[PDB]
């Protein structure tokens, strides 16, 4: 099957890209693996008409928009290689495409500290993005595990949302500077040796004292879903936290004919960003089809 | 009355703006929104392009995300027109009520005005049988007759991509007179080109001509100008650059201006003309106003 355009990936970014290629009446495939980076928790905040709702009610409403357009098509199912041909694609489940063009979409995957009881709690009280669940705490006491430079940074923000401690966990420990800076914002660093997360968010320590916390927050590291954009050439570049696919102004990679959206891209993290940027890409892909 | 001091005070209260207030309540601070009720896009029925959002009236757009802001305690809102900004010891904004408000960094949203040619009843059509913009707007065309209105240089790239949604005229107007390479490009892409001028649109959306014939089109595009909103940019000392179809406040990275503590969305900015758009760097603007209020 030839597709104008296929969108790897089918959340918000590959959405907002795939709507935009729909609509400028073009044969558009979404391929969607099905597994969201939120869906861990209950409700989405930020994005402005969607503050609140559930992630799986913001995800639904977009495929059934994208899907109201007959020229789209939906597909679930993964995608396991990428080559130039325009482009083929071999899916997991066995399923070749072919495409002029490629947008991708597929999002990073969080990689958490091993810590006893702390993944279980991820999106329901253990969280990377303050502007995102930092509210609902009710200015309650923070935790931030200390994991490096991005830590120290975001334990002076915190205090924005509650009471803050940077927990070292008898690892990660400041230098001068790093721990003078934080004594002034109020944030208490606590060095002791983490055994476990129970209750909400309670630190219990290898010696067995608590500190109950109402949310803790890591600055962790992400890897990018498939290893698609490699296979394509598609430079990539490592940042603080992990990869991201470079892009120019119009979300295009360096393999001309794929562009890239959402998370795996410099400017994302959020969902406003991913809606913003799959719009782009999707234009500039359009413009590429009938400009070239 | 009882003093009242803003963190951030949001000037238009539309997408850009809704977004970056957005941002600004969920940190816990005090956010108001001056809003003074007429979008840019008050004239269509339906809205297009925003995943989520795609075919939703742009008043129950507005109106929900109103409501989801002002759920926020930390938020509230204006019906008002600033009228003057100026810098002080933060900001003082003086309305056309009279009323002034006080902020410590300000968030620039208040869009842009489309200037349409003066052809008689183009504007009356306005939303209804004439656009600017075809993502928004083509595909509803269904494959129909659509005209491009003749602007200069840049009408000539929006009658080459019009084929994508119909059978396209390019009504030059004299405005335009494509070359050699320009005429067999429209030829090539099956575009038909209409020298005479234009006297008039009328009934729904059918081109009269100055020489009295009728084309009637399904739908018309205008590669229109348009001008900022409110002198507010100005009278801050925001760098102000002009871009091919008007000018735009100028933004960095952080959606901040020229001056300390002005940051700026949507429309405006260099970067516009959707709503997507909008939401995305309304949100940046947002977090980057919040960042400056705990960092400098
Ligand atoms: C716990 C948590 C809470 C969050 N809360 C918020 C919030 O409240 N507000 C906010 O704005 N942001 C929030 N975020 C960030 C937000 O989740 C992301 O910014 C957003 O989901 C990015 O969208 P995306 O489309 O780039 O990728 P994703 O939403 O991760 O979607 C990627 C999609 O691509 C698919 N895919 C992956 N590999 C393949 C393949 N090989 N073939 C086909 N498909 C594939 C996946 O299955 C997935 O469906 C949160 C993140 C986390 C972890
Ligand atoms: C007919 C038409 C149809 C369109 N359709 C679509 C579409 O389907 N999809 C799409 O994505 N985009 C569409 N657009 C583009 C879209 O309207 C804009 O990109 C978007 O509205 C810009 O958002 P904004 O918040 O920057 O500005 P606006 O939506 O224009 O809002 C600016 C707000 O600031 C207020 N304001 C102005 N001056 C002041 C002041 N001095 N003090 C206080 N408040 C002030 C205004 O009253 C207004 O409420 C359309 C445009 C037009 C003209
Ligand atoms: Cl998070
Ligand atoms: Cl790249
Ligand atoms: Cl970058
Ligand atoms: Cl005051
Ligand atoms: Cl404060
Ligand atoms: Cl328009
Ligand atoms: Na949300
Ligand atoms: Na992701
Ligand atoms: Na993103
Ligand atoms: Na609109
Ligand atoms: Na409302
Ligand atoms: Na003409
Ligand atoms: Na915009």
């Amino acid at each position: 099957m030839l597709f104008d355009v296929i969108v790897i990936g089918g959340s918000h970014a590959g959405q907002s890209a795939a709507l935009q290629i729909a609509r400028a009446r073009r044969r558009v495939l979404v391929i969607d693996a099905g597994a969201r980076r939120n869906r861990f928790a209950s409700q989405s905040h930020g994005v402005i008409g969607q503050d609140g709702r559930s992630p799986d009610a913001i995800a639904a409403d977009g495929k059934a928009q994208l899907l109201a357009y007959p020229n789209a098509q939906w597909r679930e199912d993964s995608v396991v290689r990428a080559e130039r041909s325009g482009y083929t694609l071999i899916c997991a489940s066995g399923q070749h495409y072919r495409a002029c063009q490629l947008v991708l979409a597929f999002g990073v995957v969080d990689e958490l500290p091993e810590l006893e009881g702390l993944e279980e709690r991820w999106g329901e009280s253990v969280f990377h993005c303050p502007y995102c669940h930092g509210y609902e705490l009710d200015g309650g006491r923070i935790g931030v595990l200390g994991s490096g430079p991005l830590s120290y940074l975001s334990a002076m923000l915190m205090p924005e949302w509650g009471q803050t401690v940077f927990l070292t966990d008898a690892s990660f420990e400041p230098d001068e500077e790093q721990r003078e800076a934080l004594a002034r914002r109020g944030v208490e660093i606590v060095r002791d040796r983490i055994a476990r997360i129970v209750d909400r968010a309670t630190v219990e320590l290898a010696d067995g004292r608590r500190i109950a916390f109402d949310g803790l927050f890591t600055m962790n590291r992400m890897r990018l879903s498939s290893p698609v954009a490699e296979q394509l050439g598609c430079a990539i570049e490592e940042g603080p936290l992990g990869p991201y696919v470079r892009t120019d102004d119009a979300m295009e990679t360096s393999t001309p004919g794929v562009f890239a959206c959402g998370d795996i891209t410099h400017r994302g993290g959020t969902v406003a960003l991913a809606i913003g940027n799959g719009a782009l890409a999707g234009i500039a892909a359009h413009r590429k089809l009938v400009f070239g």
